[PDB]
């Protein structure tokens, strides 16, 4: 019958490109981070049902600031989002993946903690992973190791290996055309091309530096639309979002677009 995971009003381009989704968002600092450095949890106060959870990790040297904009953007569409600082700013992808999963674990913990703002707000069976650069590579490692994850949407990813052929999780890769740190041709695009078993998408931002999908980027309408659409489609099984998730967007800002096995 009806999709039990559908939340919020029917989407439009305008509603997805807006700064804010339909739900009101609040946030808190994690009191006692369990297996990672620090965290902020963003959550909808008025979603109308339990929602999935997404953990987001920065890149090398970076902190929550780099990725913070996703917290309100996703949460306002009906997700609990945790942004983390790693135990060390110099942690590598494998460690970042462990920490990202520890953050998802702690969101599950807090969903069961009566004092927490997110008590009973999370569907702990529906989780997703995002992150920047090494944190993007960490997201792909998370997905490879935990195939029950429902979606992955890393940005400007890097890992020491580009072979993510084992990933069966729906994966959207944001890439940055002019990336000097993790060049698209040797990092993001090979990673994309390695994935053969999944729904997948590649979206490269014209003229973008390595930080082109970070807080303060000038393409929040497009990037935020795609990130929310992908997560809605795959974490919520919400086919209202199938066209937004799968389409080549009509944007001046897109300089490479690829997708496979999308529905």
């Amino acid at each position: 019958g009806a999709n039990p995971y559908a939340r919020g009003p029917n989407p439009t381009a305008a509603s997805l490109e807006a700064s804010e989704g339909p739900f009101t968002v609040r946030s808190f600092t994690v009191s006692r981070p369990s297996g990672y450095g620090a965290g902020t949890v963003y959550y909808p106060t008025n979603a109308g049902g339990t929602v999935g959870a997404i953990a987001i990790v920065p890149g090398y040297t970076a902190r929550q600031s780099s990725i913070k904009w996703w917290g309100p953007r996703l949460a306002s569409h009906g997700f609990v989002v945790i942004t983390i600082d790693t135990n060390s700013t110099l942690d590598q992808p494998e460690s970042r993946s462990s920490q990202q999963m520890a953050a998802l674990r702690q969101v599950a913990s807090l969903n069961g903690t009566s004092s927490s703002p997110i008590y009973g707000k999370v569907d702990t069976a529906r989780m997703g992973v995002m992150g920047w650069s090494m944190g993007g590579g960490g997201s792909l490692i998370s997905a490879a190791n935990n195939p029950s994850l429902k979606a992955a949407a890393p940005q400007a990813p890097w890992h020491s290996s580009t072979n993510f052929s084992s990933v069966t999780v729906p994966t959207l890769i944001f890439a940055c055309e002019n990336d000097s740190i993790a060049p698209v041709a040797s990092s993001a695009l090979p990673i994309y091309d390695s994935m053969s078993q999944n729904a997948k998408q590649f979206l490269e931002i014209c003229g973008g530096s390595h930080s082109c999908a970070n807080s303060g980027n000038s393409n929040q309408a497009l990037i935020g639309k795609k990130g929310v659409a992908w997560m809605k489609r795959f974490m919520d099984n919400d086919t209202r979002y199938s066209t937004f998730a799968c389409e080549n967007p009509n944007s001046t800002a897109v300089c490479d677009f690829r997708t496979a096995n999308c529905s």
